[PDB]
């Protein structure tokens, strides 16, 4: 089997992306979020705290003739942004581009944080890193790809996020026309539970490639790139009047820069962001001053790849016995 979806940036900004998934019978479609840092498959619902809801649509699971309550079973997480959320489970029919899984763990919202609440376009979370992430008590449960996998054609996902355009999700196979030249594969560590790899470094601009080892973390749930604030302070003194803000929370820059671009490693191979990819808009409405797309991993503990860095690149989630990355140019 295979499935394909597409995924739509929520906003001007590509802050998030979302892609339709049914749950349930008759199907409920839901817009998710494809996240693989995380490893919950979770809804808003008929359960969520009604001021808590605003404007998402909901799962009814009374209204699904296939879901049955996973007695017992409760989740809760927290994401590196602050946000959280937290409630029961049913199992139910969940199919993604024409991929269905059977007995899916879907986790229903009781409680969700404001930063989801105000977040309209999200209906929930699709969690694509490991299953040991899974928070699910006292039984952790599986991820969709973890399910699925086995009746893959091939045991792989692949992200193909677009700038300020839709992209594809897809599962089972490799469009190779989706990409161009060859796809370089990385190894994983999956000791954290992440798509977690080393970068071979990096170059701003049409500056000089500099060799060095940066591990972190695949992650199509962050939407910024984190590094560390070495690599960002080289990145940000190609940019006059860049400046890093405490009271705003990063780096900003005058919104009539031209940004330089940024190269990163994979391997022998290199992934070129645009310069136009690290532009995040006013800091506030009618401000000239622009947030960046690249910011420090200091205060977070771990570098994440996230969609800055991803969108660049055609992304191979390889399954395999021994887990990979690939990346190729598109």
């Amino acid at each position: 089997s295979t499935g394909s979806a597409t995924t739509t940036p929520i906003d001007s900004l590509d802050d998030a992306y979302i892609t339709p998934v049914q749950i349930g019978t008759p199907a409920q479609t839901l817009n998710l979020d494809f996240d693989t840092g995380s490893s919950d498959l979770w809804v808003f619902s008929s359960e969520t705290t009604a001021s808590e809801v605003d404007g998402q649509t909901i799962y009814t699971p009374s209204k699904s003739t296939t879901a049955k309550l996973l007695s017992g079973a409760t989740w809760s997480i927290s994401y590196g942004d602050g946000s959280s959320s937290s409630g029961d489970v049913y199992t139910d029919t969940v199919s993604v581009g024409g991929l269905t899984v059977t007995g899916q763990a879907v986790e229903s919202a009781k409680k969700v944080s404001s930063s989801f609440t105000e977040d309209s376009t999200i209906d929930g979370l699709l969690g694509l890193a490991f299953s040991t992430l899974n928070t699910v008590s006292p039984t952790q449960q599986k991820t969709f790809f973890d399910n699925a996998k086995a009746s893959l054609d091939s045991p792989v996902f692949t992200a193909d996020l677009g700038y300020h355009a839709p992209g594809t999700y897809n599962f089972g196979f490799i469009d190779t026309t989706a990409y161009t030249g060859s796809i370089t594969y990385t190894a994983v560590s999956t000791k954290q539970g992440f798509w977690e790899w080393t970068s071979t470094g990096y170059a701003v601009g049409s500056g000089t490639f500099k060799s060095t080892s940066i591990d972190g973390i695949a992650d199509t749930g962050t939407t910024l790139l984190y590094l560390p604030a070495t690599v960002v302070s080289a990145y940000w003194a190609q940019v006059s009047g860049a400046k890093s803000s405490s009271s705003v929370g990063g780096y900003v820059f005058p919104c009539s820069a031209t940004l330089p671009s940024f190269t990163f490693g994979v391997g022998s191979a290199r992934i070129v962001i645009p310069g136009d990819y690290i532009d995040f808009g006013p800091i506030s409405t009618g401000s000239s001053s622009c947030f960046g797309g690249i910011q420090s991993s200091a205060g977070i503990g771990i570098n994440i790849f996230g969609d800055v860095a991803l969108k660049a690149a055609f992304v191979v989630f390889n399954g395999a016995t021994t887990p990979t990355l690939g990346f190729a140019s598109k």
